[PDB]
């Protein structure tokens, strides 16, 4: 990695998460891309956004969103048609994997301004009728859920997310309780980041058409806890003897991200300030029902190729796809929980998932700054069996 | 480029283009492109499917696929679930797109061996109620046509693509005949190709087992439709009267898959791999979104431009036929004559299944050098939306 | 005459409250509202019981997804024995009127002594259709319909909605916007007032709701939702800017049912039972499907000749108020003072559940001619197809 | 009470599902069978006709009052009465009793009655879209399973009320099915005899883009009889021990029928000739799923009506919705099957449930004319428990 030409953020961006059917649910998915993308790079002095001349996004339920998903996020965002874009798809790592594939095409001498991140909106993610082109001459017929269709249902198993995080709270031995306490720290450490104005920098406002106008500044999720209620909570994909919640699991959820990378030589040429270098990235993959303890390979790859040990990171973001994922993968790594999303993890947050990837990048950008650290690592989880993870330095 | 550390083709393959509703459509797109996968790697002596590390692969409409259609691609060709897996959708470029990023990544050293390509099952793109989550109280409400929605329509002006093969008409002033006769120019192309079995190699033949007997299908679709007098007689399809893009002349909508198997060149010698090609340089543009007919005109010089490679140098072209106003007007700007262009017919004889074209036009590219004898190779193809892509290959 | 035939005797009815359109009555099916009056009508009659009832004729328009015979499942829902004959009625608005003949005739005929009849409408659960999901439709969006304005609210010839054919109505016979909004008013008047006295407990049979303790829904929903100054300010709904025909001074969509019971008068004093009210006659007329507005101007004629029986004979007459100018047109046309019409409001007011408003005015008017002290009634509804149905009664 | 006299009669081919007439709607299906009805009485002409009642089933998105468009298709006065009638399978049997009754009270002088079912073009149905659901697959019904082929109650198809009549009056999948072959054979003879000539009004479907025009002549199922694929298929539903298969059970298909009647004053008023005089009917209802017994409950009812004994009848006519039904119902009135259907039925001919009630009456008419008999019996089951029975006698 260090033999190839440096790759600097010099900006990030994210919209509020807002919840399913809540907040952000009149706005399209590349309204939110092109909120975030925009955002980020109104932040880098010196940089006009005509001097962008490529762009990956991110986005998992593209259905219905209309062609190129990331070009109209591009061309919303106030960016030239001249700008090459491409819409990434590997389910919930979608918003980091474009990060690094935009991090590649500057190291490969294609561009020196690249946007790169992932957007969805899970709201908008409508049914699909499957065999009105060829009839079904008789028998009920279904609507499926694409939701459930090309987000959250295995291809192999056929069955949901939530029954993959059932077999890792029965592989690593993770109990209803330890998955419930877990839950608790990290809205806890959400609501606290909250009220201490710490996401105030990252998140980029949005401003609905009003009746009069409404603001959007916060993430939505969060305030829900209620610990004596998520303790009480019936399990959600196994009667009984279940252990995973709707409380601790991560929601659907709508909201974009968005980081601007250019090269050194750029960086140079137009006096930037970058915020930060990207030392190395991995991605990995496995049984695709043990997608959740991806991250632990990804991660130790993505150390490796940044050449950085992993007693040096400051903070990590795992994804929260589930409080179990988070808690299987410290134990896998031996991470301890003090490391590790500082300020609250996607159960609390929400899961966007085409964005989820870019949007932890964004919010350990803030971690660092705001505990002093240097050195962070971002991992996350796919549907499928993959993760992807990313090393970045604060400058 | 020259600089930058070499990516060697040590395969392809693709499956036969079906119609639409026709010889493939009980196929998904991730069988379609795992039948291409798993035959393109069956092609390589001394190489494994386990060898494989990275998969990029294209597909435009994804809706009711399933989780990551590359994933399911790679599984369904017996790859190892280790193998990392990507998605990607530029629209009509993807399957181009995903060959670009796959080379990058065995540039920047994460993998050793990559397949890349694309696929589309545009048979089994379904319709979309987009509003039952809130309902709707009362009125008659829309089932979308995903291919419409996703694939066919420039999300800007909300008008399909055909309507903007009209403005390349009439902003490069190609009539109704000059698109009709490059029609049939091309259709004849492709048939004397199939005839002469210059397509057996690159086409890996697919059987349906019977639910009934076997069926196995070898041979692209639509080639053998040509009918000259209804082509040139038949009504314009996007605007009446005076119209010069039809049916006949554009692009069918299509079933396909196509692979390409890529090594770095530390890999090519421990393995002691023969190649191919040798992927010599690639190049994206874009412009205003309605002329994206012509986007190529400046992908392909920049292609060229990255590749250390003068346009006279190559000897064929694939310039992917979205309509037959695209192949003229592109070739019309560049100075390309006809008899360098889609030697063995293009997308508008064979079909054009959105997100594979781009790996498909790659490997049939292959196929025509090395029955032409040629060297140097340009493969580009325009996207909706205003972007293009193109790559220049050496055969070796 | 109709004297040669025997004589058929209203021994009760009753109503459930009218709901509007998705609200205090949309979790119910049609046979569930059904079945509810049909029940309460019979709890009335002393010395009767439900298993004397040996046929049924019920109303309903909507169907689609009602499930096999909506009368029968009324019938079996209200506790009606499994030998009772059940057929379901659909002359659309005027099903509930016609559902009352049939089994008057079926009296007549000698072919039943205890019959109840009536008729039952959920709009709220009326689907959306999917018209071609059998034979498929290849390329293009499709259309959700929805049945509501399918089989209910459209001419089936000319394809407009009701509506615009009120607006052709008070085109033909001179009623304006403001003439059509005052009469609302007034209706919306007739029916808060006759709330406020209590004058709809009688006919009214109160729904309860499971969920610990139980909602119950007592009133009609629509009659409070009445805004003077909103009415008079709301936009037209069919025809911007020179329109009159407006959503306040329409009928609402809504759910309900009523049911009366018919006897034979050989039961009638066979068990001893106090007769509420005669049948004197009916009569059914049609025309320009477009011009149905009118059709009452027909019908009840028809049906006091029918009565042997004479305008001016008639203290109370019910003229459902499909829209307000269907009210003001009739009484123009027949020469009928409102002081004699709709006493206690009509459906502008009250509600228009389509399969159940011809037993619902019926209903309506026996609590009118009780309260107001009268003797002779009539009851005319139009019906979307150029049709109408009336019916003349004797308070016993 | 005044007579009833029926002075014509026809009815459209039967045609299969899906098949030669779904590009027909049951309105126009419908309106054919009333013009050539009325066509058939001279002396009488269209505008005579004053009442209306026509059986429908399935009528979603037929449009407003199906009768109203078959009596206007057809060519009546815009000043005719119509209503459409629901009895399921006995819709276009009460039908026409609903008619006689009017001119029995004296409300008409001309009636027409029948009934119309196109099954082709039964919508499927989305229940939920106004209220909406949030998250999870939903379902399309097929509006042909639920009101025309469901019981209520029970929630089960009428092919499984099928098998309860086989097991409770013990008939084999062998005695079944050669019921259905000699049926099938009665419905072949009649067709290459030209027995249903006179009954059926053949369709022009014009084809004018250049395509051929097209004549729908004969009925579409009777010649799919193949007895070697009959007796060896597998059963439709009850795996392995059922009895009723698709080639032993009606199928679902496309069809009208209709009569006309007259009262007495106007058979002599218009010096008419009239084909047959109405004696009598019985509708008769039990347990619901006991449907298909019902017949031996209205056959009796009928007769006593019309003062008419059982042994007088020259021809019944006993709707086939399975070949159960009609052995079933043979073995409770004691009834031999050499008077009974003998052009064939509903099995072999095909089962348009709105339409049937009328269309085996037109069917019966063409028996008693061929087998020269004067006391005909119709009989037809319905979903829900019900049946309903005509006498007639030919004149
Ligand atoms: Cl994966
Ligand atoms: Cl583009
Ligand atoms: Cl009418
Ligand atoms: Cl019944
Ligand atoms: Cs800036
Ligand atoms: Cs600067
Ligand atoms: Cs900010
Ligand atoms: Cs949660
Ligand atoms: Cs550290
Ligand atoms: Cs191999
Ligand atoms: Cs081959
Ligand atoms: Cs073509
Ligand atoms: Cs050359
Ligand atoms: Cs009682
Ligand atoms: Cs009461
Ligand atoms: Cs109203
Ligand atoms: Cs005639
Ligand atoms: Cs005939
Ligand atoms: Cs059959």
């Amino acid at each position: 990695m260090s033999s190839l030409p440096a790759v600097y953020i010099v900006s990030s961006a994210r919209t509020p998460v807002g919840s399913f059917l809540g907040s952000l649910s009149s706005l399209t998915a590349p309204q939110l891309g092109a909120h975030a993308i925009k955002a980020a790079l109104a932040k880098v002095d010196g940089l006009k956004p005509s001097d962008v001349q490529e762009v990956f996004f991110g986005n998992v339920i593209s259905a219905n969103v209309g062609q190129n998903p990331a070009r109209q996020c591009a061309l919303g965002a106030g960016l030239e048609e001249s700008t090459i874009c491409t819409t990434v798809n590997k389910v919930c790592a979608s918003g980091l994997k474009a990060i690094i594939l935009g991090a590649q095409t500057i190291m490969t001498g294609n561009a020196d301004v690249v946007v790169a991140g992932g957007t969805e909106s899970m709201s908008n993610a409508p049914h699909y009728l499957p065999n009105l082109r060829t009839g079904a001459k008789y028998g009920h017929q279904s609507l499926v859920d694409g939701i459930m269709k090309d987000g959250l249902t295995d291809a192999g198993k056929q069955e949901l997310m939530g029954l993959q995080a059932e077999e890792c709270a029965q592989d690593h031995g993770f109990s209803r309780e330890q998955q419930d306490e877990y839950a608790i720290r990290t809205y806890e450490k959400a609501q606290a980041a909250q009220k201490a104005g710490l996401f105030d920098e990252e998140i980029a406002p949005i401003q609905l058409p009003g009746k009069p106008d409404v603001t959007v500044t916060q993430d939505e999720e969060p305030k829900n806890l209620n610990p004596e209620k998520l303790r009480a909570i019936k399990p959600a994909f196994i009667p009984g003897s279940g252990t995973v919640t709707a409380p601790n699991s991560s929601p659907l959820n709508d909201g974009a991200a968005a980081v601007v990378l250019v090269s050194e030589a750029k960086l140079k040429e137009l006096n930037l300030k970058p915020v930060a270098k990207i030392l190395g990235w991995g991605d990995a993959a496995q049984q695709p029902s043990k997608f959740t303890t991806a991250p632990a390979l990804a991660i130790p790859k993505a150390l490796k190729h940044a050449g950085v040990g992993q007693d040096a990171i400051d903070a990590f973001e795992i994804n929260e796809a589930f409080s179990v994922v988070a808690l299987a993968n410290m134990k896998l790594l031996g991470i301890p929980e003090e490391k590790v999303n500082l300020h609250g993890g996607a159960v609390a947050i929400g899961h966007p998932i085409g964005a989820s990837g870019a949007r932890i990048l964004t919010t350990l950008l803030g971690v660092l700054k705001a505990k002093k650290g240097k050195l962070g690592c971002a991992g996350i989880c796919n549907g499928g069996g993959g993760a992807s993870a990313l090393v970045v330095e604060l400058l």
